[PDB]
This record gives C-alpha cells, structure tokens and sequence, in this order.
C-alpha cells in the first residue's frame, strides 16, 4: 500500500469530481481526456478481443491516467456483462477478473498482444516520464504504487455491473464492490491463466454440446451418418487440443532450458515455475444488523435497513439446497419438488390459528418464495448463498434474451400451482374447500421485499400499539386520579424504550429514520439514474420502475405509502394518521434534551391526548399553542431589569462595556433586544392586520394581544428605567427612537442605505410619511397604540358574523348626452392626475336645492340606464351582433351601479368641494356655494340613497323583468377606506383601457390572421400604436401619482384584482420605458401578429446573422428581498428578479390551441431567453475581465439557479406569480391538453415534454443555448472558456425553496465577511461601518425566521403531505440549520457545493443578533450610533 493519492481532478473534460468520492461506477466516456469502437464478433488468447485500447502533454497529473484506465475498466466491465458470453450463470465474472488481471499486466509487465501495440506503450512510457518528472524517491517505486492504488480502487467500479455470484468471504457479487479490500489477485503467470481459460472453455463447450447430442438422440424417436460426423469432427478437435497442450509443454520446457525488482513479476512466475517442478425453528428477533460470511441479517447494500420477520426465517426452502428429506436422490420434477415443499411447508404454518392473521402471513411467505425463486432477495440466511448456486445450475441444464427474465417468466406461469399447493394440496386439479380461504388464486403481490418487509414491520407495531392504547383508553375515558398516570406512563416507556417486540433493543426513533433514509435513496437512484420509466410497452417487473410509478403517483415518502397500503386505521384504532408528524422533548433513555419529530402514530403519547392522560384541565391556551398559528416568539419587587431574551440564543454580557469614562454599562443588550422586538412585532402585526372555527381564532388572537401588550408594557417600563440610568450620570427619548427607526425602516426598503438628502421627497409621501410614522411631534406611543386597537376590532368586526310620490313629472332641462358613440363629437382624457369624459357632461344643465339635487339624480341615474339598456362598446364587453352573451346573472347591463357609485361619489366631492381638479367655472361655482352654506352631510347622502333605491323600484316596476330593490350590487355607500377620487378614476381608466386593448387584439386577429404585408394590418397596427402611445403616458403620469401618493403598494396589482378584463395585459411590458421597446417591438405587444413573421434561433456556427433581439437589462446589484407576487415565510432571490421574461408573453398570447407551431416557438423563445440570461449573468459576475476563478464559479452557480427556475417555471412546479408568470402559467395550461383533463395530466404531460423530446431533448438545447451565450459574452473580453460552463450532464433539480435558502445563506456569510472585515481593519470611520452592519442584518434575522419556520413545515413531507404538490422528501435534514451542514462547509466547485461559511456551528441563529459576535464592538457601535439617531432626530424635527 501507498499513501500516494489520485481521482481529486476536476473539470478534466468531465462532468465534475463532485460525483465522485461515493465509490460509484458513474464514470462516463468523458474525463478522460478524450470524448471502444473496436468490438470483435504461440498462443492467441482472446485478450484481444476483450481489451480496449481508449488510453500527450495534456495530462495534467496522474488523476486523468488513474480516471482514463477506471474508465477503461468500467467499459470493459459493462461490455463482458452485457455481451453475457455463457448465460448458464455459473461462471460469468471469471472473465471479468481474467480481462482485468490481463489489463492490469499490460501497464508496463508481459505484453503478448501481436500487432500494434507498440502506440500503448509508448503513451504509457511517456505518461510515466512526465509523471516522474519530480524527482522524489530512487521509476520502481511509483509503478508499484500506482499498480496497488489501481488495485484498490478499480475492483471497486468494474464488478458494478455483475451481480451473479462469486466464489471464495460473502457472496451474492462476483468480487467485493464494499469489501473495502481485493478478494483475490491473479497474481500469477499469463501463460497458466490463459491455458486454464482455454481449458475452461473447451470443457464446457464439449460438455454442453455433448448434453444436447444426447437430448436430440433421442428426441427423434440417417442420424446414424450425422452422428459418426459429429463424432469425427469431435476426435480431431480432441486430437488438436492435445497437440496444443504438446506445444504448451515444448514452450514450458525451452522457458526452463532458458532460465538455465528488476521485473518482480517475471523473478515470481520462475520461482514458482521452479517451485511447481520441484424441522422446527424458535422464534426470531427482527435481525436489524448487517448478515456477515456466516451469520443472518441484511445484505451488504441494505445495511441497518428495515429488519426480517420471524415466518421469512422459518421458512422451510432457506433450509437446504431443492431436495426433500425423505427421498434418494427433468422439467416437470421441478414443479412438483416446489409443490411438495409448499404443502410441507403449510403445516408449519398452522402454528398460527387464525382466520385473518393467516392469509396475509400466507401472502407474504408467497411473496417471499417468489422473490427467492427470481434471485433478488435480501434476508440472506446463512443458507442462501449456496441456494442460488443450486438454482442457476438447475435452471442451467433444463432451459439453457437472459437468464433473470426466464426466471421472472417461470415464476409467473407457476405462481398459480404453487400458491394452489400451499392450502394443504395433494392432488394437483386443473385449476373455499380448502385448509385456509385467504384470497382468490392469483394474489397478486409482486412488491419488493423492501416494501413488504416494511408494511409486515409496521402492521407488527401497529398491533402492540393498539394492545396498549385499548387499556389506556379503558382507564381514561374522562373518568384518572391515580389509575391513569399508569397506563400513560407504560406507553411511554413502551413508545420510547432504548432496550418491545423488534427493533432489537433500540428506539423506534432511530429505526424509521433509517428506513427514511434508504426510501429516499431508492426515489433518488429510480429517479435520477433510472432512464427506462415506466409506461413502456405499465413495467412488467422492477424495483427501480415500481419507485417511478410511486414518485409519479407521488407516494415519494414511507408515510403516505404506508398510509395508503395500511386500511381499516387497525393501528391502535384511536384514529391516528400516519402522515401528520408529532414532536416530543427528547428521550431520557441513551441531562440534555433535543426534540425528536417522528409520524404521529409513534409520536410521545395516544393520538390527540397529548397533555391529556395526566388528569387535568384542557389547558385552552398551550392547546391553541400547538396549533401553531398566532404565536409570539418571546418570554418577557426588584425591578432591576426585564432582558425579554428571544426563544434561543440566550443573552450573554458583552464583557467589553465599562463604566469608567464611559457612558454605561449592561444596558447595550437590552437597546439591541428593544430595536429588534419594535420591528419584529411591527411586522407580525402588519401580517395579521393583512390577513383576515372562527371562535377559537379570536381567542388565540385575543391572547397573542394580550401577550403583546403585556410585552410592550414591560418594554416601556425597562426603558423607563434605562433612561433614569442614563440621566443618573443624554439618550434619544423613546417616542423620538420609534419615530426614527419608522424612518429608518422606510428609508431602507427604497432608498440606498440611508440616502444622504433624506429631505428630498415627493410632494404626496410627506402626508404618508406623518400619517404612518407620525407628524412633527414625536407620537409614537400613540401610532402605536392605534395600531394594537386597529388590530383588535380587526376581530371585533370580523366576530360578528315606502316611496309612492311621482317624481317623473319633471323632465325638463337635461336630454340625451353625448355618450362616446356615434348613434345620430367624442371627448377623449384629459391627463391632477386624469379627467374621465363622463366627468365632463353631466345632467347639470339646470344649474329647493335639495329637491332640485335630487331630480337632477334620479334623471341622470334614469338616463344612465336607458343608456346601457340600449347597447354601448365603450364599458359594456359584446360581440359584432351585441346584447348576448355578456349577460350579468341580475339581467342588467354590465358595469353599471359602478358607473352610479362614481357619479355619487363625484358629487359629493362637488358639494363637498375637495381637492378635486375640474373646470375653473365649476371650481368657482362650487366655492361661491360652500361660501353660501357634517351629520347633515351623511343624512343627504342617506336621501339621496333612498332616493336612488326607489328610482330602481319604480324602474323594475314599470319593466317586470327581475326583482330590484336597489339591491343589483349593493345597498350600502361605498366604505372605499382609501380616497375614491383619484383611485376611482383610475380604476375607471384602467377597465377602460382593458376593454380597448380586448377589442383591438380581436380586432386584430380577426382580420390580421391570413411573408411581409400588403392587407389591411398596416392601419389597425398604427392606431394600436398610436393608443398605446397615449395610453403609456397617460399610465406613466398615473403610476408616478400613486407612487407619490401610495409609495408602498404596486398599481398593476390593484388594477389586475378589481377588473379581470386585464389578465392578459402586462403593463411593466406593454409599457417600456426601454428603447429596444420602438424598435425590437414596435407594434406593442403584437410584433408576432402584426409582422406575421418566423422565429429562429441561430448557433455559434451560424454566419454574421445572429441574435441580437431581446428586451434584457443590465442586472442590478443593489436590490433586497421581496416576498412580493408570492401565492408564506418564503423570500425571493435578487436573481429570479431580473430574468429575462418579456420575450415571452408575445409568443404566449399570440398562440392559442396551436400547439403544432407554439411548440417550436416555445422552444426558439425559450433558448434566446435562456442565452441572453446566461450572457448578461456572466458579464455581470465577471466585470472589468478579471481573471478570477470565484468569478467564473459564481458566475456558473447563477446560471445553474436560472436554469433550475426555467424548468420549473415551464413545469409549473414555480412559487411566484409575477405579472407575466401568472399569464405564462395560464397560458400554459389552456394550451397544453384541454379543460376537460385534470391539471395533474398536463403537470404529467408538460414534464414530458421537458424531459423528453415528445437527437437532442429541450434541457441539452438550453444548455447548449446558454453555453452559446456565455461564449458570445467571453468572445468580447478574449478570455478563456470557463471549465465550469462545458459540462452537459446535470443532475436533477432540488425543490427551489432549497436553492433559495442555499443562495440566501451564501450571500449572508459573504456580505457578513465582507463587512466584519471592513469594520476589524478600520474599527474614525465606526459610524458608517456599524450603521451598514446594523441595516444589512437587521432584515436577515426577520428572513432567517422565515426560512426556518418554512423549513420546519414541511421539512420531510410528500406531495399529499406538504402544503403544496411539490416533493420535499430529499431534504432528510432535522432543522434547517443541520442541512446547511455539510453542504457549505467545503469550497466552491460550481456544480454543487456553491456556498462557502465559517458559521457551520449553531451560530446563525445567534449571528443574526448582536449577543456574542458583536461583543468587542458592541458599545463603540451603539453609543456612536446613539448621536447619529440623535442627529437625524434633530434633522427631521
């Protein structure tokens, strides 16, 4: 042995070294320097035709040669497997060992090969030169080093494939793949080994060949004359093969006469040359360990994995080899041998009387012989090893495609006979009134043994567990002083006992997460390297393609397999679900206590009893707390202090603060716990205040308020007693420091870091600004406490649940207006913000007032009606023919009492005479009039209300059409919180411009539908434009308003939720404000349709004519997490923010049920995307042509993330719905299958198509897309190609919420270095580094709690478990800090491990905080920012 290392290389043109160092054969033909052809149909071995010949100065080292002959190993492997030159299957691994013993000599030992081998050694002479070229030791020394590595390491990898048998010590593998050491080295004279082969062959060639003669002489009844042939030609083979062992012997003779560490190989074969010259089984208990040579248990591959039954090991064929006991000693034999086990057999069975108990003991015995019978079990008794010899030399001489599948065809035509045999059958018939009526003849249960197994296991606990929870049942049946405590506690102990029936002294605990683990690596192993799927021509019989139809099914976790496969809820029959997980303390069996989460059954106690055995009273609040829905993550006569510590991390002293010439002292904790609790109770509040059985939610909701209020008044009581501390030896008051960190929290979302000139602000944020932070005056507590009674009556409201005068006699002064129509001189906006047209002409023409108000509205309400009873296109939606179709259910017309509520609403502004923008004559009216003149306010409005409802019974009266009462869309006045003035008119004008942009697209498509254009497209095109135009500085000058009014909330959001007339407009889109936008892109949204052109997508090999047609922007670094567009506690990374997604929507709303050309469209849309993202990511992650390779790995780690959020994006399986996203989606979905199929068949049918074509699939054309782009970006710096980028295999895709973590995670422990080493390296520059540090972190502690809390959901659930149909069951982490454990421990390679942290211990939860890795810079920091907040106090007052 050596100590000499190797295969550590990466991106050797290769794959990655990341999926090496698992001991696994996965090595393809690339990473070894080149990307075997040569296949055949003295002495002249075969070694030629079972040899490759794959092996300049550009190998680096000894890692590609070691990777180049693993590789040649691994092929020669697969090829002798493969070919299966004698499928008898009882020597077919011999050859492996023969070829690889051959392969190994000819590195430099005895090269026999006749022909032109003298290219192989020199390439191999010369790779020992360059490799020697340090000097280090006295050429020897290294081959042999490199020949034990290659011996060590090369077993490993080339008996992946053989799985038959092997002599020797285990078995069940030809070699040792996990042995660790070599078996057995053929270590001996290629001449011997060669004539043994020889030999070998030769014998068996003429001893099968001689058993067939023998079978066809007698299968007849001139074969006389073909015999004595056949003989003949069998004597001068016979008489040949002696004349070559004459020869050999000749050749043995002139080596001795010959002879008569310096090639150490050749000094051994002389010396041993010279040397040669010179029936009833006991019960069992669930064997859970490895079975070794000579002992039970579980293979070497299902190590600690779920345990035998007793019946598997009582099983009378795992006895003996196939020979009954009484008995001395054909096809049909075997039938009835297997017969007359199974009847034998039974009776062993009878042990058991049961009349259900037995049939699925009788199924599962089934099962397990057939399992045998086919040669893939795992239980694996000291009498196995030999049975499969047994049965392949049987199966050899009665039926010598593949041995494996005559086996499964064999078990499956006798299954009928020998399930038939096993109910006391004597008498085979052809084929109730037997021994046992368990099912049907076929039961059929062709499941794996690992299934089986598991379901056998937990049917077992289920039994014990239902034994226990009827007794503690029976006792505390709310009836428990002293009698119950007993039973609870006895299922404690049994529940969690270290030391009943199986596990073999150990807990429950330990045993499900170990059989979690090898379920999740059976999904991971049948669904990354498994490309045979199912729905192949409904897989017949296989492990790997049953754990494909379960992921499909989505039973990705035991729990809901063993949910679904267990019926009748028999586990314990109190009810208990197998998919909800239940969490105890920790376990005192084998001082410190950690939580254990395990499925409910197993859990701590009975199902729903938790708190409940011990006898006491319900406990309404810790039962609420269970729930996990309005909790409040803090615990807050000495009236020293009150730390309020958060739920973990403890407060520790900062050890650094003193009193002497300073300013105090144990108090700096206490400030940093207060900044963190006034933001993190300000956000939950505001999560609950946006968000709305009920009866127990107002009491927990009434109880966190009550929680809270009791925290923030110790909070002001603490303060109060820091500030007296100060004033003893000055702070900011505690009004003054809520009204800073106000603005400081407002400042940091949109401003960069606290931008300088914090004064400069937009006229309308000011008034936001005092109405939310405050007025000049500091209020604090004040907002505060109008916060907590808001969210009070937030419960409070949400827990409650004749007119006969003829007013129509006065038709006079108003007549038919001038609606936007021609039915017989149409105004247009005017963009205050906008002034609607209906807003310009009223029934006004007249101007006792109050009655004279009320006619004019009760007229123009009456005309409004008629209006729409008639017919109009300018609100109402209707086709060429109109008045069909778009019919509202009340039988009105459409936006209606939307138009009266605008009205009414613009004439209370009238009367009121707000800051409303209208005609100055009209402004000068309305002020001379409220010179002439506010419940009475309110009791016109109600006059005018009740008013209008009679108007709307008079109306249905005299029509008799429907039943009215002024009730079509509302009795109440519009309680519209927000200002209905500027918000109603641009309501009005967004559904405007969404029923105008909807007439001109059908417009368009209906005229512009059947290359340039010569029809009449040109005119409806520029009027569209000539729309868009206006309608985009009319929109620009709106969203600039609301933005200065509403700072905080998005206008699309708004205008897309109250009109679904815009779900197909995208207004970040349909208004760029990019120049490419009138250029790329001129018609607005419709080049596809209005140019009726072709999209393509052109190579790198494609001429000067290349693709330079996208919407992308530079990307932008200075950005924040937002958890905006989302369908909870999950944040979206800076980089899904900026992907290129314009070029997109076109495409998507252009096709419709035109999958025929929207499928190619997609796919040239999607690679221009793809390549224009990779472009800019690059260039971005790689500025001013650094030539660093963090770059160029970081620059590959985004391109990954992008990559996995386009498949998931296009699969549907994304979490944000932004304004394009959410189109996308739908767009999708209609397109791909039909209304009538369910969304999982297109979920189905749109991975399909991803995966699969149905040359090259969509995923290798995207690469190679964005490699083609990365290439184009490189080409502009003149570089080198990153190694991180030409890699085509990629594994699948993680869940995105994990990728987001793991970015999140990466980008933290960057910036915390970065800025940890700015303020060590200079902390008079403290302030700005303390006040970046303080900004920088205080957000990440709330994204932190976040992620945790979402991780904690659905940490280890399935599809059918987690909150959403997403798989989650690869994650196997405990906590969400566990996982970041080694996965961001190592360096970045840029495959997988991309994130780089030197906090992997339990720190992040307490580096979020300032406890203790702030500790020496803790009071420099607060008390020199101290003055900073005093200053920007001063500043703003």
């Amino acid at each position: 042995l050596k100590a000499d290392p190797s295969e550590v290389e990466y991106y050797r043109s290769g794959g990655d070294g990341d999926y090496l160092k698992n001991n696994i054969c996965k090595i393809t033909v690339n990473h070894s320097d080149s990307g075997c052809e040569k296949k055949l149909p003295i002495c002249v071995p075969p070694r030629r035709e079972r040899l490759c010949t794959y092996n300049f100065d550009k190998i680096r080292d000894n890692n590609a040669f070691l990777a180049d002959v693993l590789l040649t190993a691994r092929n020669e492997g697969e090829k002798i497997v493969q070919n299966h030159p004698d499928t008898n299957s009882s020597n077919v691994c011999n050859a492996l060992e023969r070829s690889f013993a051959d392969l190994a000599d000819i590195i430099r030992g005895t090269d026999q090969w006749k022909g032109t081998n003298s290219n192989l050694e020199k390439n191999l002479k010369q790779m020992f030169a360059k490799i020697r070229e340090n000097d280090k030791v006295l050429y020897t020394k290294l081959r042999e080093a490199w020949w034990n590595a290659n011996r060590q390491k090369v077993w490993e990898v080339i008996t992946c494939g053989a799985r038959s048998n092997d002599l020797l010590e285990l078995c069940r593998k030809c070699g040792h793949y996990e042995k660790e050491v070599p078996t057995k080295l053929d270590y001996v004279p290629q001449f011997l080994r060669w004539l043994t082969e020889w030999i070998e062959d030769f014998y068996r060639e003429k001893q099968n060949l001689i058993d067939d003669m023998e079978r066809h002489r007698e299968e007849c009844t001139s074969y006389c004359s073909t015999c004595k042939d056949k003989c003949k030609k069998y004597c001068e083979c016979v008489k040949k093969w002696k004349t070559e062992w004459e020869n050999q012997e000749n050749k043995y003779k002139d080596l001795y006469e010959q002879n008569k560490n310096t090639s150490r190989y050749d000094d051994y074969v002389k010396d041993f040359f010279e040397k040669l010259e010179a029936t009833s089984r006991s019960k069992k208990k669930w064997i859970w360990k490895k079975s070794s040579g000579n002992e039970e248990g579980l293979q070497e591959e299902y190590a600690n994995t779920i345990g035998l039954p007793p019946r598997t090991q009582s099983l009378y064929l795992g006895n003996l080899p196939k020979l009954e006991n009484v008995c001395e000693d054909g096809c049909l034999i075997v039938s009835f041998h297997e017969g007359k086990n199974l009847k034998k057999r039974y009776p062993q069975n009878k042990n058991s009387g049961n009349k259900e108990n037995l049939c699925k003991a009788l199924e599962y015995s089934f099962a397990d012989y057939g399992d045998l019978i086919k040669g893939t079990s795992i239980w694996d008794n000291e009498y196995t090893k030999d049975l499969e010899l047994n049965l392949q030399n049987n199966f050899g001489k009665l039926f010598g495609s593949s041995l494996d599948e005559l086996r499964e065809s064999w078990w499956n035509t006798n299954k009928k006979y020998i399930w038939t045999a096993m109910k006391h059958g004597a008498e085979m018939n052809i084929t109730t009134g037997s021994g046992s009526s368990c099912d049907d003849i076929p039961t059929i249960d062709l499941i794996p043994q690992y299934l089986r197994f598991l379901q056998e296991w937990v049917e077992n606990f289920c039994e014990q567990r239902q034994a226990k929870v009827k007794d503690v049942i029976t006792n505390c049946k709310s009836c428990c002083k002293t009698k119950c405590k007993d039973e609870c506690e006895k299922y404690k102990k049994f529940i969690e006992a270290c030391g009943g029936i199986g596990t073999a002294g150990s807990p429950w605990s330990k045993r499900w997460d170990q059989i979690y683990k090898r379920y999740s690596k059976h999904i991971e192993d049948a669904k990354r390297n498994r490309k045979a799927g199912t729905k192949n021509c409904c897989v017949q019989s296989d492990i790997d393609s049953f754990f494909k139809h379960l992921i499909d099914i989505g039973l990705t976790t035991p729990s809901s397999y063993l949910s679904n496969v267990l019926d009748d809820n028999i586990c314990g029959a109190d009810k208990a679900p197998w998919t909800t997980y239940t969490t105890y303390t920790t376990t005192e069996k084998c001082d410190t206590l950690v939580v254990v989460n395990v499925p409910s059954p197993l859990g701590n106690t009975p199902y729903r009893y938790k708190y409940a055995c011990q006898c006491k009273i319900p406990t309404n609040e810790e039962t609420c707390d269970d729930r996990k829905e309005y909790m409040n993550q803090w615990s807050c006569k000495n009236d020293n202090y009150e730390l309020c510590k958060y739920n973990g991390v403890d407060v520790k002293p900062t050890t650094v603060r003193s009193n002497s010439s300073k300013l105090d002292g144990n108090d700096v904790t206490f400030f940093n716990l207060f900044e963190q609790w006034n933001k993190e109770i300000q956000y939950q509040i505001e999560q609950y205040m946006t968000n709305a059985n009920c009866k127990e939610k107002c009491k927990c909701y009434k109880l966190w308020i009550e929680k809270i209020n009791d925290q923030w008044g110790k909070q002001k009581d603490n303060y109060n007693k820091f500030r007296s501390k100060q004033i003893y030896d000055k702070v900011v008051s505690l009004s003054n420091f809520l009204f800073f960190s106000c603005w400081e929290e407002y400042i940091q979302k949109y401003f960069n870091g606290d931008w300088s000139k914090i004064k400069n602000i937009g006229s309308d944020t000011f008034e936001f600004l005092i109405k939310k932070c405050g007025n000049n005056s500091a209020h604090g507590e004040e907002i505060f406490n109008e916060k907590l009674k808001n969210a009070e009556k937030k419960c409070k409201e949400n827990e409650s649940t004749s007119c006969d005068l003829n007013a129509t006699n006065y038709i006079r002064g108003c007549q038919s207006k001038t609606y936007d129509g021609k039915i017989f001189g149409e105004k247009q906006w005017i963009c205050g913000a906008c002034i609607p047209p209906r807003t310009q002409n009223l029934c006004v023409g007249e101007l006792l007032l109050k009655e004279k108000i009320k006619n004019a509205i009760h007229k123009e309400t009456e005309l409004l009606y008629e209006y729409h009873d008639t017919g109009t296109a300018i609100i109402s939606k209707n086709d060429k023919k109109g008045q069909k179709g778009k019919n509202d259910p009340n039988g009105l017309p459409k936006g209606f009492c939307h138009a009266v509520q605008r009205s009414f609403i613009d004439y209370k502004n009238m009367i009121l005479g707000t800051s409303v923008n209208i005609y100055e004559h009209i402004g000068k009216l309305q002020e001379d009039i409220k010179k002439i003149i506010n419940a009475w306010w309110k009791g016109i409005e109600r006059e005018m209300w009740d008013a209008v409802r009679c108007a709307i019974t008079k109306i249905n009266k005299k029509n008799n059409n429907s039943i009215f009462n002024g009730d079509e869309c509302g009795v109440s006045p519009p309680t519209g919180n927000d200002e209905d003035q500027s918000v109603s008119w641009f309501k009005e004008w967004g559904e405007q411009f969404c029923i105008e942009r909807l007439r001109y697209e059908q417009n368009i498509r209906e005229a512009c539908t059947i290359d340039k254009i010569q029809g009449a497209c040109k005119r409806k095109c520029e009027k569209y434009k000539k729309y868009i135009s206006e309608k985009k500085q009319e929109w620009d000058k709106q969203k600039t308003k609301y933005e200065n009014k509403y700072v905080g909330k998005s206008a699309s959001d708004l205008l897309k939720e109250n009109y679904p007339e815009c779900i197909s407009a995208n207004f970040d889109f349909i208004f760029n404000d990019n120049i490419e936008y009138k250029t790329y892109y001129p018609y607005g949204d419709y080049s596809s349709i209005c140019s009726c052109e072709q999209v393509k997508y052109y190579k790198y090999n494609n001429a000067e004519k290349k693709n330079n047609k996208s919407l992308c922007y530079e990307k932008d670094n200075d950005m924040t997490w937002s958890k905006k567009y989302i369908k909870e506690g999950v944040y979206v990374p800076p980089r899904r923010q900026q992907l290129c997604l314009y070029e997109l929507f076109p495409i998507i709303i252009k096709n419709e049920e035109g999958m025929e050309k929207a499928k190619e469209e997609l796919l040239e849309t999607l690679q221009i995307v793809a390549e224009r993202e990779a472009y800019y990511l690059w260039k971005q992650y790689n500025p001013t042509g650094k030539g660093i390779d963090d770059a160029n790995k970081k620059a590959c780690c985004a391109i990954r993330g992008s990559f996995y959020d386009l498949e998931d994006i296009i699969k549907g399986n994304d979490l944000v719905h932004d304004e394009y996203t959410k189109y996308i989606d739908s767009k999708l979905n209609e397109i791909f299958g039909s209304s009538d199929t369910n969304d999982i068949d297109t979920k189905r049918a749109r991975t399909d198509w991803w995966e699969n074509e149905t040359r090259k699939t969509i995923r290798q054309l995207v690469w190679d897309a964005m490699q083609s782009g990365v290439r184009y970006a490189v080409e502009e710096k003149n570089e080198n190609f990153p190694l991180c980028m030409g890699v085509e295999h990629i594994g699948i895709a993680k869940p995105q919420f994990i990728r987001w973590l793991e970015e999140w995670t990466n980008e933290f422990c960057e910036k915390y270095t970065k800025y940890f080493e700015d303020m060590k390296s200079k902390c008079i520059e403290c302030k700005k580094a303390c006040a970046n540090y303080t900004n920088w972190l205080n957000p990440k502690r709330i994204e932190w709690n976040g992620m945790s809390n979402y991780y904690n959901k659905i940490y280890r659930k399935s599809n059918k478990e987690s909150e959403g149909g997403k798989d989650y069951s690869m994650i196997m982490a405990p906590t969400v800090i566990d996982y970041l454990n080694k996965r961001c421990h190592g360096e970045i390679n840029g495959n997988y491990i991309c994130c780089s942290c030197k906090n992997i211990g339990a720190y992040n939860t307490t580096s979020g905080t300032v406890n203790k890795k702030l500790q020496k810079k803790e009071t420099e920091c607060e008390e020199e920012k101290g003055p900073l907040d005093l200053m920007n106090e001063v500043l703003n007052k």
